[PDB]
């Protein structure tokens, strides 16, 4: 079903995350972490304090697809075990965000072609710089397009809100 998913997404904020390679998204899927440039880290930390759920929607560049989406479970923090990101220097990254995956399945851009993002000139939601915020209605509908991920139990993430 989609009811718990809709509950998690209610009044959420959404951010497009663009990765240059599949290895970084695989690492994020395995370890439940993300790291980004400070301009976006600051935006994500502000959003985390401001909304019940902050959703990151991942897309590997040139892949033609989104690779899933996850919910921020923490503000960024420094001093953890170093994540061996494959970058485009590691000091240039900000802190690390803990994330809880909501869907690890892919969605091709062909399926989201009817969704435009008001915060990026109503261009199709697939188009945007890393860190681009997606307006609430567009972001909710995009997340609802993903195939259900039956390996994830959202009871756990609901208890964090
Ligand atoms: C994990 C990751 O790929 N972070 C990143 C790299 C380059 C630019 N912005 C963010």
């Amino acid at each position: 079903g989609t009811s718990k998913l809709k509950y998690v997404l209610q009044d959420a904020r959404f951010f497009l995350i663009k990765s240059n390679n599949h290895e970084n998204v695989s690492l994020a899927k395995a370890k439940g972490v993300w790291s980004t440039l400070p301009v976006n880290e600051k935006k994500l930390n502000l959003a985390f304090r401001s909304a019940r759920s902050v959703i990151l929607i991942f897309s590997v560049r040139e892949s033609g697809k989104f690779q899933g989406f996850a919910r921020l479970s923490s503000e960024s923090h420094h001093g953890g075990s170093p994540i061996h990101w494959v970058l485009p220097s590691a000091k240039m990254l900000g802190g690390v965000f803990k994330i809880d995956w909501i869907c690890r399945r892919e969605l091709p851009f062909t399926k989201s072609a009817h969704l435009t993002n008001p915060w990026n000139e109503h261009k199709p939601v697939k188009i945007g710089r890393d860190g681009q915020e997606i307006e609430l209605e567009c972001g909710t509908q995009l997340c609802l397009l993903f195939p259900p991920d039956e390996s994830i139990d959202l009871y756990q993430v609901i208890h964090k809100m």
